[PDB]
């Protein structure tokens, strides 16, 4: 069993969502931490991104020291998030240097834009990205129990 639930805040309650919800969706993997000053700044770029690409689900991959930092971060954003844990193995799989990082993922787990944090910080990208998404043709992929995250995060 791997990564059965993700989490979010709604109605002043911490809530869970079955990870099967994310099947067949484009994803934006946001690696960050509440203690990382540039990660907090990056939220402003992510919010512009989301309005222009509303079908992309933003997922917070956390590197907070404490659970209470994590809860604060989840509350102040409205993002979905992995459960609070140690995710350095995800950094290792994709050879992630620093925080913040932001990867765009297609519905079959293939990477659309690996270095998307630097792209969306140029603040002049919407037109190329829209044509990129238009021109990249996707072959769907099924996963057991409609859970894509073992393939995405583990070997």
């Amino acid at each position: 069993n791997y990564m059965n639930y993700l989490y979010y805040y709604q109605n002043n309650e911490l809530k869970k969502i079955d990870s099967s919800y994310f099947k067949d969706k484009y994803l934006g993997l946001f690696f960050g931490a509440s203690w990382c000053k540039y990660c907090v700044t990056f939220i402003d770029s992510l919010n512009i991104f989301k309005k222009n690409f509303p079908n992309v689900e933003i997922i917070y991959i956390p590197f907070d020291r404490t659970y209470q930092e994590y809860q604060s971060f989840l509350k102040n954003t409205n993002f979905y998030a992995l459960p609070f844990d140690n995710y350095l193995y995800i950094c290792k799989k994709y050879q992630i240097k620093n925080l913040p990082s932001f990867m765009l993922i297609t519905p079959n787990n293939n990477i659309l834009v690996k270095d998307a944090a630097q792209l969306i910080k140029t603040d002049e990208y919407i037109n190329n990205l829209k044509s990129l998404i238009k021109n990249y043709i996707i072959h769907p992929k099924t996963f057991q129990f409609n859970n894509r995250f073992f393939d995405l995060f583990r070997n």
